[PDB]
């Protein structure tokens, strides 16, 4: 019956939409980010590809969402943590577009972390009551 392979999709997909989320709810409405949400158009910025080697924005991150590109939680912060790179590599720690893609890169982390707290949580009250059920039939 394929149970498995069932749980698994059902997984990725509840993450995707989890990852569609965090991107479109808060990454993209962080104010000022207009220039984070496509890629770095060459017409306006010529130098930007000599020296940008991997680029990376919101829009593309979306897209990678869309087709499940991201199956673990440490290969969408990677591409995630370019966002910030990227800006300090291009620009330094002094620029308005460093400190928003600070803004950026950091709301993905509280919004991550606080979901974290809710789901290990959520699993140790199931331990209790597993704890407990156990503990009443041998009373
Ligand atoms: C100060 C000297 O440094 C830089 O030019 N910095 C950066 C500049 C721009 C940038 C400019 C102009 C426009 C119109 C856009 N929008 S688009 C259509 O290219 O997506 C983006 N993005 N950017 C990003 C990301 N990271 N750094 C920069």
């Amino acid at each position: 019956l394929g149970t498995e392979n069932l749980y698994f999709q059902s997984m990725q997909v509840a993450f995707s939409f989890i990852l569609d989320n965090i991107v479109t709810q808060k990454m993209m409405a962080v104010p000022d980010s207009w220039p984070f949400h496509h890629p770095v158009n060459k017409k306006f910025v010529p130098d930007y590809y000599k020296m940008i080697v991997n680029p990376v924005d919101l829009e593309t991150i979306r897209k990678n969402i869309s087709k499940h590109k991201y199956q673990s939680r440490e290969s969408f912060l990677d591409d995630v943590n370019l966002i910030l790179a990227n800006s300090v590599k291009y620009n330094g720690p002094e620029s308005q577009y460093t400190k928003t893609a600070q803004e950026i890169v950091n709301i993905c982390y509280q919004t991550i972390t606080e979901y974290d707290e809710h789901l290990t949580q959520l699993e140790k009250d199931i331990c209790t009551a597993k704890e407990a059920a156990l503990e009443e039939a041998e009373l």
